[PDB]
């Protein structure tokens, strides 16, 4: 089997991208934020405390015949920018673009953090990381694409961000069409539960390239790129006026500014990740300050290839017995 399904930037900055995803019988569809840095699928629900709900489509489990409740089972995840969601748990049928799992753990939310309640747009997280980190006590529970896996004409999915622009997650097939020239693959280490991988360096602009491994990891559910502080004051003081802010949280740069391409290595291939792709537009409404889309890894204990990096490139994820990434340009 094979599913594939289009995804769109929740706004004009491409701060997150939603997918429709259809759980229950009848369906009920949700617009999920499939996140390859976490092994939840949960969702805003009938359950959801009514004032943490503001303006999401709900699941009703009450309203499918195939829900069953998973008895007992609760779960309580945060994620690395501290917003956070628990609840119990049902099975039922879950669709993504054609490809149909049945008896998949569907995490209905009792509570979501307010990050979650003030975004209308997203109606739950589909996790795409490594099932250990599956938060379901006390039986974990697997991942979509783990419960799929053996059924998928090719145990992959591929992930295809746009900028400014709808992409596509792929299921159990790689189309050749949705990429220029091949496919460079490199090695994964699943210990974390992350998609994490070594890049092999990167150059500014122009620049040189500069050859350091990068350990990080593939994350569509982050926004930005999060990498060394060095790797980012050398992007940063490329864009005159770009200064790092304690106050804002981050390198913000002059509206102005014409921002330099940033290169990352993949073995011996190269991702180009324009400028333009860099900017998150101004820091507040009518503020000639911009945010940056490259930051300092320093704070988190890891470096993060997110969406800025990853909508550069055709994303293979490949869940082989030894998983591996790979990357194309496109």
């Amino acid at each position: 089997s094979t599913g594939s399904a289009t995804t769109t930037p929740i706004d004009s900055l491409d701060d997150a991208y939603i997918t429709p995803v259809q759980i229950g019988t009848p369906a009920q569809t949700l617009n999920l934020d499939f996140d390859t840095g976490s092994s939840d699928l949960w969702v805003f629900s009938s359950e959801t405390t009514a004032s943490e709900v503001d303006g999401q489509t709900i699941y009703t489990p009450s309203k499918s015949t195939t829900a069953k409740l998973l008895s007992g089972a609760t779960w309580s995840i945060s994620y690395g920018d501290g917003s956070s969601s628990s609840g119990d748990v049902y099975t039922d049928t879950v669709s993504v673009g054609g490809l149909t799992v049945t008896g998949q753990a569907v995490e209905s939310a009792k509570k979501v953090s307010s990050s979650f309640t003030e975004d209308s747009t997203i109606d739950g997280l589909l996790g795409l990381a490594f099932s250990t980190l599956n938060t379901v006590s006390p039986t974990q529970q697997k991942t979509f694409f783990d419960n799929a896996k053996a059924s998928l004409d090719s145990p992959v999915f591929t992930a295809d961000l746009g900028y400014h622009a709808p992409g596509t997650y792929n299921f159990g097939f790689i189309d050749t069409t949705a990429y220029t020239g091949s496919i460079t693959y490199t090695a994964v280490s699943t210990k974390q539960g992350f998609w994490e991988w070594t890049s092999t360096g990167y150059a500014v602009g122009s620049g040189t390239f500069k050859s350091t491994s990068i350990d990080g990891i593939a994350d569509t559910g982050t926004t930005l790129l999060y990498l060394p502080a060095t790797v980012v004051s050398a992007y940063w003081a490329q864009v005159s006026g770009a200064k790092s802010s304690s106050s804002v949280g981050g390198y913000v740069f002059p509206c102005s500014a014409t921002l330099p391409s940033f290169t990352f290595g993949v073995g011996s291939a190269r991702i180009v990740i324009p400028g333009d792709y860099i900017d998150f537009g101004p820091i507040s409404t009518g503020s000639s300050s911009c945010f940056g889309g490259i930051q300092s890894s320093a704070g988190i204990g890891i470096n993060i290839f997110g969406d800025v990096a990853l909508k550069a490139a055709f994303v293979v994820f490949n869940g082989a017995t030894t998983p591996t990434l790979g990357f194309a340009s496109k």
